[PDB]
């Protein structure tokens, strides 16, 4: 039976092989809804040229790729079977992936799903938290996309485009930690300390209404409170680049002085992304729990696991779906309201875009 | 009957009338465990003088003078009132109002609290959310107060040092938004949008760890869930100082943004302080609301009603101090982690006088 309900799976993505780092850097550099630079379609093959070898380095570090789409393809064959089964009446449903800087691309599953004759598509973040520079430039590659090839869809869309709180999230996070926390010594338990982390925001983005550490720390709370407060905690912010300021207090930093006063017992937990990436393999895992925490003194440091191949996972995802479909909503109400500083125009076009479709 | 129970209500206060501008400044500037200065208790009186005049006009432009103590007052009775029957073994309880930078003193209602010969004291910061800006300094103040006395206190300790999620703190907050969207134009009512406004802090602190802006997320997010979503929100973060990077997006500007952006109807919610106090009435009531938006060409801008004498809200704090007592806490599990990069030799003590506590 031919699908009737596509599920995009929007997220970034990640190289796949080494050799696939510098497009995946050229697509990022040349993004105008995550970064403008001056004469940008010169300048932006440069940067990534220049920056390539520092990133397959850091890829092969890990294994030589990035694990995102074996994660992402095993999250959406279980969310889809799960699917069928609540929701009848939309099935057959099928998955498709759209990172935005790899294969297969945001525009090749549109592509795809309108050739595929689906009645219904359904814009689906990865990213629990809403940014600009993360789902909102997903989004924006769907309206652009449409406006670019000069036709309409032929299928109705709608999106999920934010769940920073949805409880079955929060059960797999908190699930992830309990199991976690069990492999400190004993006698280490109740002094380990949790150090939530999520990728940072440069100040500017910050600066201008993002609704990201909002919703990152809201996350935070609910996984908390189901944690009944066992442990202390920091919301901290990982991996800025450059010179510029970003929101902190940054991760490394964090980890380093934790040690220096003589909290030398954390457990570390990504709290923005739902699977294994070079951010929690490479930059948690190698530079912060092998490197960094030996030379500030550390006598435990663990990274909660991902939440990766959790069957609760994929049924966290399969009832986001079911509730949207009942629901009838186009799109959040905060997708209604730009950031108060937002200089993008085509970020009202995709508001636009969703909250006007048919039904 | 003598006082068994004393409640420490904590709080900055403001001053009473515009004659106690001038060493209410003195007083914030000489905190050391609010900001960090040269020569501070020579530049201290140099920055209070020339702040002093324009201060003491913001304070004649509301009626002149602050109504912190007040709404203290109102709610530090209706709180006493409801424990004397909540928990009659702890009773009688009192209530002492100690203020930051004004009278009565922290210092001074400790003196008052020893006099009265009390069994128990319970230093119940009036901030929700923490800031070692705000709760942190006051908690110092009592460590430091004792080591300055050289004398052990006479009575048990414990602390309530943040309560950002408190059930009826909710429902209070989202009692007062859902009045103030019921007297917007019936027409404009879903196109209303909220901004949650806390007072902003310095990047130098949040960098360092501040507690404060995850917590006021998590009280946001709280709200929102209590409302259902009915309106489009941000959060954002009023009253920065000086020239230096604090957090944005800042309050003036956000509501300069929406304005130009065609959101012409706002609500702005002080999230972050349970009574009216300078920067509601004076900053939001007439800098943003007369002023700012009138340039900008608002249609509706209108504020939330604070806590004030809201009953509820009175009932919020004597359940808080009910659970506290019978928990046998002797402060958060938050407050055993100082922040991770905290300089401040004070911290660690204060956060170790109460977890020490006997019993
Ligand atoms: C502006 C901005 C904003 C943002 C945001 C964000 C969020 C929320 C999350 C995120 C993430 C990320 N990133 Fe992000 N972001 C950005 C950015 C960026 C850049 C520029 C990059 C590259 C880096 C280098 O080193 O080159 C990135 C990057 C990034 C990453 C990595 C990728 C690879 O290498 O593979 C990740 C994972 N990012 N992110
Ligand atoms: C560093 C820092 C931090 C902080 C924080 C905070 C929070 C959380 C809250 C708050 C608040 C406040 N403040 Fe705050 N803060 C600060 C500061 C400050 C200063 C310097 C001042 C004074 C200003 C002037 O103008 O002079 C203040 C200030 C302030 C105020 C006012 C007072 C009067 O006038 O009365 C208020 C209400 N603060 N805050
Ligand atoms: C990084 C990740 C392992 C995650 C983990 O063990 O925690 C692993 C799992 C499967 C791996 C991939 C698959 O084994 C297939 C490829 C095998 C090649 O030898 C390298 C690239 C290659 C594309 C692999 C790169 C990387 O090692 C992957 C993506
Ligand atoms: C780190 C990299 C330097 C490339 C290189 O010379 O190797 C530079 C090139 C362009 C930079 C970005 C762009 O200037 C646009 C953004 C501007 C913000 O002020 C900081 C983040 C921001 C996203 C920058 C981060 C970082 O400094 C980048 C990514
Ligand atoms: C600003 C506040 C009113 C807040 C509001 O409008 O809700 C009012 C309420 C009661 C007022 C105070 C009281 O009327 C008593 C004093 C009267 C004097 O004429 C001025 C200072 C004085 C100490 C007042 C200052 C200020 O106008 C107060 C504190
Ligand atoms: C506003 C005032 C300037 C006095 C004047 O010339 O009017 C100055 C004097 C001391 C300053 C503060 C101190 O330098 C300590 C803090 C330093 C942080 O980087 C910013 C906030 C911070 C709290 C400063 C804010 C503001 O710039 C202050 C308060
Ligand atoms: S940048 Fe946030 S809506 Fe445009
Ligand atoms: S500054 Fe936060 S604990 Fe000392």
């Amino acid at each position: 039976r031919k699908p009737k309900t596509g599920i995009l799976m929007l997220n970034m993505g990640g190289p796949e092989t080494l050799g696939d780092v510098h497009d995946f850097l050229l697509r990022l550099f040349l993004d105008r809804d995550l970064m403008t630079l001056p004469i940008q379609n010169k300048l932006a093959p440069a940067i990534a040229k220049r920056r390539t070898p520092k990133i397959q380095e850091q890829y092969r570090r890990i294994g030589g790729g990035s694990p995102i789409k074996i994660w992402t393809s095993k999250q959406g064959e279980g969310m889809v079977k799960l699917l069928d089964e609540l929701s009848p009446n939309t099935a057959p449903h099928k998955y498709y992936i759209g990172f935005r800087y790899v294969h297969p691309l945001t525009e090749e599953a549109i592509e795809e799903m309108e050739r595929d004759g689906l009645e219904r598509a359904i814009a689906f973040t990865q990213y629990p938290q809403y940014s600009c520079s993360t789902t909102g430039s997903s989004l924006n590659a769907i309206y652009r996309y449409y406006n670019q090839v000069g036709r309409k869809p032929t299928m109705k869309w709608s999106t999920i485009d934010r769940w920073p709180t949805h409880h079955l999230l929060i059960q797999c996070f908190a699930d992830h930690i309990l199991k976690e926390l069990d492999h400190f010594p004993l006698e280490k338990r109740s002094e380990v300390v949790i150090l939530f982390s999520a990728h940072s925001l440069p100040m500017s983005v910050v600066n201008r209404g993002d609704p990201y550490p909002q919703e990152v720390s809201a996350t935070v709370q609910k996984v908390m409170e189901r944690l009944e407060y066992c442990n202390p905690y920091r919301l901290v912010w990982q991996s800025k680049v450059g010179p510029m300021p970003w929101l902190g207090p940054q991760t490394d930093e964090s980890i380093k002085g934790l040690c220096e006063r003589g909290r030398k017992n954390i457990l570390l937990v990504p709290i923005a992304f739902t699977s294994d990436h070079i951010e929690t393999l490479y930059e948690l895992d190698i530079e912060y729990s092998q490197v960094l925490a030996k030379e500030c003194g550390v006598e435990n440091i663990r990274r909660a696991e991902s939440l990766n191949g959790n069957p609760l996972f994929s049924k966290a995802l399969a009832d986001l779906v079911h509730s949207h479909i009942q629901s009838n909503e186009l799109c959040s109400k905060q997708l209604t309201l730009s950031c108060p500083l937002c200089v993008n125009p085509v970020c009202r076009e995709t508001k636009s875009f969703f909250t006007s479709q048919q039904l």
